[PDB]
């Protein structure tokens, strides 16, 4: 996570986009920050605030990373962006090239006590897309 | 605006950022839903929360929109990407071009109840930029 | 705060009366669920939206409770009902008896994200009369 | 409707209390007004923002005044107050004894756009308790 953004704005970053280029425009946003490319990504196209308020669902074992039972599966579907590297191959991130697929499904996150520089508006957020269903 | 999106979501698509990309391609997000390109657009380096919270401030005279009265100025400034369109004589919006001038200013928003699509989250949202101070 | 009520209902309970009985019968809803009769409380002849909208205003040092940071002064007057006891040595609470001070002033309150069971048309939410002025 | 109240805010005076005393004393407050005891009264102990909700609801021909359909039923049923008048031998509004019917049913009412004094933050409010079901 790049300092300059709370847990919560950098899930936000990676995230959440409403109406996102293609994958191989948006994962731009992402690898700015990065070493390598991200080999894969997933935009959900909501809100923050719908976001926020499956964090208040059941809490539930993250199903990637399992030493975390902080995680929350979406009530309902969503549309989606799912980006996949298509070249690996490396040289500079500015040439990454994504594969786009567009899908619609539930989604399980990991939420957290707020930063302080996050809104009081939401005690607990969403810091991690654990994975989609 | 598209009817894809509520008056609150195609204000955070036009006016919220974090992280925005140069103005040019920032700027095609917004223009693939115009007829023309748009003139200029101010992009907000923050949260919707933090735009919300403005809706709470006082009412004041709409500057740019004046039979309006349901506008709020920030009590602070924040960072933005201001983009002005530097070829108006563009043949289709996939070539319209703009300047971009990273700033920090005051804003104000006027602000409506929310769409029943809207997260319960924002009884009150913002639906348009009015201007910069 | 008894459970059967959000503390926002409890703030309403205690603190909103557009048409208040004299003290000695208004308090009696107040004084039902409490061990020993109030000292002294006000009676706000507004209503709640009014109150949520100070929420919004700038947040303050809480003026009784001072540990606090999280209230609001109102921006105008309200008329209201203070009610203060006048028989401290009552031997049940059925007994004791207030004496009635309308007037009309300033008031603070300190705000919280709402309950669950509160009405999702306030995120936001009075929590606490501190004080008036 | 006494003139010191808008529509709305005579319909919470009547017909919204969380917690109301037994009828004979809640049914004061609004004899006061009248020139004769009401006949029947129901309180539903909810909150006004529960009931404006309502208000959003599929609007119907109200049951009792039925050159009216601007009704709406609520989706569930919620706890209430019923107050039966037992003594319309007049004299004074000050004797008049109730028969008190706590119960919970569905109830219906009337929504109108606001009063320009009515809170912003509903632009539709009810105005009248048609009736319970």
């Amino acid at each position: 996570r790049p300092p300059q953004f709370t847990r919560a704005q950098w899930f936000a970053i990676q995230h959440i986009s409403l109406n996102p280029p293609r994958c191989t425009i948006a994962m731009r946003a992402i690898n700015n920050y990065r070493w390598r490319c991200k080999n894969q990504n997933t935009f959900l196209r909501t809100t923050f605030a719908n976001v926020v308020n499956v964090c208040g669902n059941q809490s539930i074992r993250c199903p990637h990373n399992r030493t975390l039972n902080n995680c929350h599966r979406s009530r309902f579907r969503v549309p989606l962006l799912h980006c996949d590297l298509i070249n690996p191959g490396a040289q500079n991130i500015s040439n990454c090239r994504y594969a786009d697929r567009p899908g619609r499904r539930f989604y399980v996150v990991a939420c957290d006590n707020r930063d302080p520089r996050d809104s009081p508006r939401y005690p607990v957020v969403p810091v991690h897309l654990d994975t989609t269903i």
